[PDB]
């Protein structure tokens, strides 16, 4: 029950797939720094090699072509473009994405480029990172560079991936790079990510870009009990996770209380943040349980992925309906990420039977169709991920791919899910 012309895609991110961390003049990122620290990554791995997409991208483009996706979402590695985050572009970095995008177009695939998927150049973090308002300006300059190179050819742009994760996990509790734990002292990071977003939208449009949207994580937020402290906690988490990032982009305001806590000319900044968008991109995995200033835990009574995350497709329908209630002028929605961790690999016959991933993706596509049937204008779905890859602090232990990757041999093996998705896409055309 999906709309005619609904877009099917798959998604990746630069640090998670590329490898070649020290090749062609690439600068160190905060993830290079983080993964070099003992105890940061559960299996002691890094993105030094990962899938080695930097050398194997033709094979991967061919996989996308055989899958028959309409769209491919990828990220650009800012450290390949500006090793220190400022100054003239590195030509080898430009060349890599120039060639990749031309190949996607030859294959008939609509490229979706994420400018910032968490790999901040370390030189910028050394000066304060996203706590510095100047980092927003450096990001706008980088956006102009990539718009000048690719703006006529990229179909869709996502400036900042999951700014909520960058803020709360990167700078708030420090579970992800750069590992700062400022709690509410991380609020300026949210402001500067949003300002960076807005400035990048302007830079892309100026460069001749086609469609510009977002890729923000959203989730329904459920109180784990009836306690005021718990409903109040859940409301605050919803305000901080969802509204803090959606309200400024879509309504040109912060949730109640938050503007007063932000640095700089906040009213002027909100004009910059709230640039008109062509689409709203959202990343969904599951509802979030909250209690008791809050603690997050899994909502009970659902089956869980290998990451321990609830499998709750009805949550996507609920979110899509609620977003449309909160933001009646919201542009067409793309699901810029949805997917699941399940660890099966090739059996003795070389087959990866990942039926649980099929069940998850099938149910989520159904949930999208259920929202469409209630009048939610959703226009596409991008599966996280094409490839098994480096999952941040969990290293290689959480496999999200349609395609299995053996990290020793670098062989790709399409899973059963790959063939299932290919058939779904074909049937819908």
């Amino acid at each position: 029950g999906l709309p005619p012309g609904f877009l099917f895609g798959a998604s990746t991110a630069s640090y998670q797939i590329e490898g070649a961390t020290t090749e062609d003049g690439r600068g160190p990122s905060i993830w290079d720094t983080f993964t070099a620290e003992p105890g940061r990554v559960v299996d002691g791995s890094s993105g030094a090699v990962t899938c080695d997409h930097y050398h194997r991208w033709p094979e991967d483009v061919a996989l996308l072509r055989r899958l028959g996706v309409d769209g491919y979402r990828f990220s650009i590695a800012w450290p390949r473009i500006q090793p220190t985050g400022s100054g003239p572009a590195n030509q080898a970095g430009l060349d890599f994405y120039d060639r990749l995008v031309d190949a996607l177009l030859e294959a008939g695939i609509a490229p979706m480029a994420t400018l910032y998927h968490w790999d901040l150049p370390q030189a910028l973090e050394d000066g304060g990172g996203w706590l510095d308002r100047g980092t927003a300006s450096r990001f706008a300059e980088y956006a102009a560079i990539m718009g000048d190179l690719l703006g006529d050819r990229v179909a869709h742009w996502c400036p900042v991936n999951e700014p909520n994760v960058v803020t709360l996990n990167g700078y708030g509790e420090g579970s992800l790079a750069p590992g700062k734990a400022l709690e509410f002292g991380a609020l300026p990071v949210a402001h500067h990510l949003l300002l960076g977003h807005g400035l990048a939208v302007q830079a892309l449009r100026a460069a001749g870009a086609r469609q510009v949207g977002t890729a923000t994580n959203h989730a329904p937020v459920l109180p784990l009990s009836g306690s005021e402290a718990d409903v109040t906690a859940a409301s605050l988490f919803d305000a901080l996770w969802n509204r803090l990032f959606a309200d400024p982009v879509l309504l040109g305001r912060y949730p109640d209380g938050i503007a007063d806590a932000m640095p700089g000319p906040v009213a002027e900044d909100l004009l910059t943040i709230a640039q008109p968008l062509d689409f709203y991109g959202l990343n969904y995995y599951n509802p979030q349980g909250v209690r008791a200033p809050f603690d997050v835990a899994a909502v009970p009574g659902y089956p869980t992925t290998d990451f321990g995350w609830p499998v709750a497709p009805s949550g996507l329908t609920d979110l899509l309906v609620e977003m449309t209630e909160r933001y009646p002028q919201i542009p067409p929605i793309l699901i810029t990420e949805n997917g699941c961790s399940y660890g099966m690999g090739p059996d003795a016959d070389g087959v990866v039977d990942d039926q649980p991933r099929i069940d998850y993706l099938d149910s989520h596509l159904g949930a999208v169709a259920d929202a469409v049937a209630r009048g939610v204008d959703v226009r596409g779905y991008y599966c996280w991920s094409l490839l098994d890859n480096f999952e941040w602090a969990d290293g290689f232990t959480q496999r999200f791919g349609l395609v299995h990757v053996d990290y020793d041999t670098l062989v790709r093996t399409p899973k059963r899910s790959f063939d299932w998705y290919a058939d779904v896409i074909r049937a819908h055309r």
